[PDB]
């Protein structure tokens, strides 16, 4: 199934058809981050499987529901289960549902992951507001926007130079101030490693000379879809290690570990995305 | 369809018999760099779409025609519509006309593309003779010549080193300077980034540390599939922005901004490339 | 066909019936340092075109067979007949045969490749011993383990901190040195350039300056597949030219310069990996 207009279109219609909510905001939350989902007030939950031209995802199976509803006194749409270019998935299936939450009214997309870090002061536990990136898939021929440009929704060649906004960076910030948090919140460049093999030791030393903060394997693809279709983003990781010590010292990273640290900030990261909600522009 | 010996035969056999033109040199122009194409006396003109085995250019659509004819006083053929992979074509797509011209008897490519100036010297309006380049792709497991070598044009492993043939390089920059705007005229090494996103800010950062010259989105595939069967290249780009600058000062690169550029120097490169045809080796 | 746990298993049972060898040890070797295959004792030969759900090779064609039976006193599947990614070949293709080696019981896999040198103090006719990667494939979303993980295998996140070990490296160390060719042995960090074109002059130039060590078209995917299903790896290249001198001198190289350099190794390689076998654990 193409990402076009048509089919988007034909997902949204369903979409709120059977769930009466018209959102102003979208949430895409990382591994082991999806409390705030949980907490979403009059939710309508819609497994992925019945929304027409959605992605099929019983391959890697788990969880697949859009979540709408209120949090914060704001209209929602969440993505209970993220897609993951690591699986396999085509330019197509990541694409068209970010142009399903831009028909639905999407005006700004919040994005968690768990990623790395390569800057040396970076620790476990800590947030990094994203503020660029280097997309190695991009530069190597699979950007998720290869393809016919689908020009119902963007340029053809669109410039990302306000990719993850600055407002938004600056709202997230003061918020953290107001509660004392502070300094755990870092800004950063994010580099994308297409995965799904951590980052090997000579690739975090190699990203430590380009410039790069944090390392991951998510958020870059959908960050360029919504900046294709003019979605403002923000997208803040959480750090699970430090890769560049990891590799001086060798020392392995495993799933495990990282969850652990989800679930050591999770409720704080709930609980500052719930107060950036309220205080987005109404407009 | 394979860009085979069959294939490209059949397809060459087709253009030689509607035009009755040998050409001797090939040209493929960048976005806006046309102008040489409407100079071609005695024009044959040959829609892709009636040419054997050529690839399907509906779905980007735009122009799409083989143009035969003389030039300089030289017989040439010019591709009027160009192949770029950040459109989804197959390395066959892309591999299949340029062997064509080497059937036709090509011996010589001429080349135009636009790019994003990353040396800080580099300004909006300059041209670079590029002299080698950084495949991010090719790097990346997509090599224009990934899949089976179809033997019969040319090596396994082709190397690059003269990809860009000096002494052609040498004959622009002269009759540049014949001509007094060799002011103009830089040379540098060409990064190659798929696309179609523009280079990010960050991006843009470390091709500056890893020594490029200039960023784009096209070219490197057509190098290297006339370089495999021994066709000699000279390509040039014009430089539509100052990507280093524009990173370092949060201003962004549109579409529209960089074909005001081609505007600016499109009769001037016509002109050039003109009198470099005219003074080409006879061999 | 896919490289999943059904698949694999009736590859292994045909083996395992014809052969009648159950193997600790496999052997990928380089182009032209095939040797060691030739003195395999009481061998077992079985066209790759005979096992059940084997990758079809016949259109890059030359050999293709596993070849079983002793070698320094041990058991070993050895493949004649390497498949490489710039042919082709997709994820499912690469990963199956090590999958299969391990379904045989394979726990150390001895790899050999040809590479260029980027350490400027490489010579032609030096071995490598592998001790880290640059993946520029893996980073760009064309890593070998992208789709559904095959869970019965391995984890969906594999860490390669110790994909190349340590014990292996040094016992291969130990070797050159009681046999006095330690002179020629030296550690590095090899960069993974997808192919077919060798690296170009300013590539070459790029990987000097990120650290890497050697650069070859081969070996980690195949270090990734048997890291992630957890067989021991030790992968030496053999270097048939210093490609950053050849960048900095306008030196081109060639595959006929580099099967020149495996015929003047060959043997060695032979003799070195051989005795490497008799002294590996028995366990």
């Amino acid at each position: 199934v193409v990402a076009n207009y048509e089919n988007a279109s034909m997902a949204a219609d369903y979409i709120k058809r059977v769930s009466n909510v018209l959102p102003d905001i979208g949430i895409i939350c990382g591994s082991g981050l999806g409390k705030l989902i949980e907490e979403i007030e009059e939710r309508k939950v819609i497994p992925y499987i019945n929304i027409p031209n959605f992605p099929k995802t019983t391959v890697a199976g788990h969880v697949g529901n859009l979540v709408l509803g209120s949090v914060g006194g704001r209209k929602i749409v969440a993505m209970q289960g993220r897609l993951h270019m690591y699986e396999g998935y085509s330019n197509q299936e990541i694409a068209l549902p970010i142009r399903v939450m831009k028909l639905l009214g999407v005006r700004v997309l919040l994005i968690t992951n768990l990623a790395g870090g390569i800057n040396r002061k970076l620790k476990s536990g800590d947030f990094v507001l994203i503020k660029g990136h280097i997309n190695f898939p991009g530069l190597g021929l699979n950007n998720v926007l290869v393809g016919p440009n689908q020009d119902e929704f963007g340029p053809r060649f669109p410039d990302l130079s306000n990719a993850y906004d600055r407002l938004l960076q600056q709202l997230a910030l003061k918020i953290a101030q107001e509660n004392d948090f502070q300094d755990l919140v870092h800004e950063g460049v994010y580099a994308f490693n297409g995965g799904p093999t951590y980052e090997s030791p000579d690739e975090s030393n190699m990203l430590l000379k380009l410039g790069c903060d944090v390392v991951g394997m998510s958020t870059v693809p959908e960050v360029i879809i919504a900046c294709h279709c003019g979605i403002k983003v923000l997208a803040v990781s959480l750090i699970a290690n430090n890769s560049i010590l990891d590799a001086e010292n060798d020392v392995s990273i495993n799933h495990e570990k990282v969850l652990a640290v989800a679930e050591k900030r999770a409720d704080l990261l709930q609980m500052w995305f719930k107060e950036i909600i309220t205080r987005l522009p109404l407009d």
